[PDB]
């Protein structure tokens, strides 16, 4: 892996349950014999989405965590573990969706004026989650909902592994940027969705706040506005992210946009440890899109991630950490094109992400975009996640490998395995002073043969006089692998004799050792 390193010893995959209820596309008995059979395969959690529209469905406080409590008990007749989903985000709601779960219909009635919902530079209306903006309401209802289904869940604690939170549309923390209704759905650039009178009330106030008058407003922004009423969002967003970002303004604008998701994380994150931390005492995380299109375009650098609410990934991901949030990027199966029209460069988003997650000490986690059908994907994903230093890896989605024994087993073989430490020692290594010894071999895990930022970095034992070093591999998989001398300038000097292998990873700790 990266630098030196292996795969994360605290790896584990997870399966995505379907979308409709359980009794809607199968029935109890036999979902548990299809988590006893995940199980088999390596999956070690079912995560699952629990809709707000159907725990909080006819009012305010009018509760019903029935079906999360029949489906907790299925998870722990069949001896698996579950991660739920807080899903307050609404479910399908179009053509042809696999469902169709809005928020509670009663919560648009909280409020008269428009500051629960969003609106595009175009005046097109969402609704499929509530406006961050609005942290009276949020911070009312989330608060109630999280606390309400720690106590409903109470009892099932012990098959809960890890709390996950809806942070906005998709569940994914972000503005419902890229829709088919408002005309910006992939590969096309985003729309800003903050133009409703409550939107640009806050950016108003915001402005006004940090500079205190108009007159320090149009100083520091270099403009010549006569009222304050002037102050507003972009009027043409696709100029704007051509090249009104780079303005004062600009960035005043994107860091107040990106800003609102960052608080919003903070409440919920807030929230979501008072109701669950004393309880069940397990991570707790949130979720960030992969807005790989319009990434590398020339005129409109990152068209469809500034819009999304993604400006600055590195203070994004800050936010994430103050609250105290594991991060889960949806994106992993992808490799990057970055040419005309898409822009798509979905792989290196992948890798900087990582990067900056891995250098705060934000706990990774991956999941692929789309339903995978090709073994290749699989690899793909491999690739990322064991040299990335991935915490554990969701796949999207039940059916597609339940109901295929074939792409059940590579994925088996590929992802569903189980982390082992390992002592690897290799014997007669001819070194020179700032000759550095690594290892590679054919899995993921090894980092694929690669030489250059995946090699698996060994020590000299001075007592025992050799290299070797603790390595995680996967357990009961045929590895191959050969040591090699890495050369002051980082240059490979040589390469070990004959090749090594392991056939299969013991599943208990031992070494292997060689010579050169
Ligand atoms: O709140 C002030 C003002 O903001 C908005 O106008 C922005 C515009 O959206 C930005 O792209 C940027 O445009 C400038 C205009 O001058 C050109 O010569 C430059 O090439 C662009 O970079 O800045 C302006 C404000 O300075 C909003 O559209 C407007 O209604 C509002 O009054
Ligand atoms: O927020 C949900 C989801 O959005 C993004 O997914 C993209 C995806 O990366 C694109 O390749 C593209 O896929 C479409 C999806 O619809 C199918 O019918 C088409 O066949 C695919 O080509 O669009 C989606 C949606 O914009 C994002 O990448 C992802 O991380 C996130 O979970
Ligand atoms: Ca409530």
């Amino acid at each position: 892996a990266v630098n030196g390193k292996g795969m994360n010893p605290d790896y584990k995959a997870y399966l995505m349950a379907p979308l409709k209820k359980i009794p809607e596309v199968t029935n109890w008995e036999t979902f548990e014999n299809d988590l006893r059979w995940a199980k088999q395969n390596g999956f070690y959690a079912i995560t699952v989405d629990f809709w707000w529209g159907d725990m909080e469905k006819n009012g305010d406080q009018q509760f019903d965590f029935s079906y999360a409590q029949r489906f907790a008990q299925s998870v722990k007749n069949a001896g698996m573990k579950m991660i739920p989903i807080i899903s307050t985000h609404q479910c399908g709601g179009n053509v042809g969706d696999d469902c169709n779960v809005p928020i509670p219909s009663w919560v648009w009635n909280q409020k008269s004026d428009d500051s629960l919902y969003f609106k595009s530079e175009t005046g097109t209306v969402n609704k499929e989650t509530l406006n961050p903006l609005a942290s009276d309401v949020i911070r009312k209802e989330y608060g109630e909902l999280y606390t309400a289904f720690a106590a409903a869940m109470k009892p099932y604690k012990d098959v809960i592994a890890k709390i996950y939170l809806s942070g906005g549309p998709a569940g994914e923390l972000r503005y419902p940027s890229y829709t088919t209704s408002d005309g910006t759905g992939y590969p096309s650039r985003g729309k800003f969705q903050a133009y409703t009178e409550f939107a640009k009330s806050k950016f108003r106030l915001w402005v006004l706040n940090k500079y205190g008058s108009l007159n320090e407003v149009n100083k520091a922004w270099g403009t010549k506005l006569i009222s304050e009423l002037a102050i507003l969002p972009p009027s043409d967003g696709e100029q704007f992210l051509m090249n009104g970002y780079l303005s004062m303004y600009g960035k005043d604008y994107l860091e107040w946009y990106q800003g609102i998701l960052e608080n919003h994380t903070k409440l919920i994150g807030e929230l979501a440890h008072n109701a669950f931390d004393t309880t069940f005492q397990v991570p707790i995380g949130a979720k960030i899109a992969g807005v790989h299109w319009q990434y590398n375009n020339p005129t409109i650098p990152h068209g469809a991630e500034k819009p999304a609410g993604y400006n600055d990934y590195s203070h994004l991901l800050d936010a994430f950490k103050s609250a105290k949030l594991d991060v889960t990027f949806t994106c992993l199966e992808m490799t990057d094109k970055g040419s005309y029209p898409e822009y798509s460069m979905p792989k290196t988003l992948v890798q900087n992400i990582a990067t900056l997650a891995n250098e705060k000490g934000i706990v990774l986690n991956g999941e692929n975009a789309l339903s995978i059908g090709n073994e290749e994907e699989y690899k793909r994903v491999a690739e990322m996640a064991f040299n990335y230093n991935f915490a554990g890896f969701t796949l999207l989605r039940y059916q597609d490998v339940m109901y295929n024994n074939s792409l059940m087993g590579k994925f088996k073989d590929l992802l569903g395995v189980t982390p082992v430490m390992q002592t690897i020692v290799v014997k007669n290594v001819p070194t020179t002073i700032g000759d550095t010894v690594y290892i590679t071999g054919n899995r993921a895990e090894l980092g694929s043969w690669d030489t250059k930022q995946y090699p698996i970095q060994l020590y000299y034992d001075s007592h025992s006089n050799d290299w070797r070093g603790n390595v995680v591999l996967p357990a009961e998989r045929n590895i191959e692998f050969k040591a090699f001398i890495k050369s002051k300038d980082g240059t490979v000097k040589s390469w070990q004799t004959i090749q090594q292998s392991w056939n299969p990873v013991p599943l208990k700790t031992t070494s292997h050792t060689s010579s050169w």
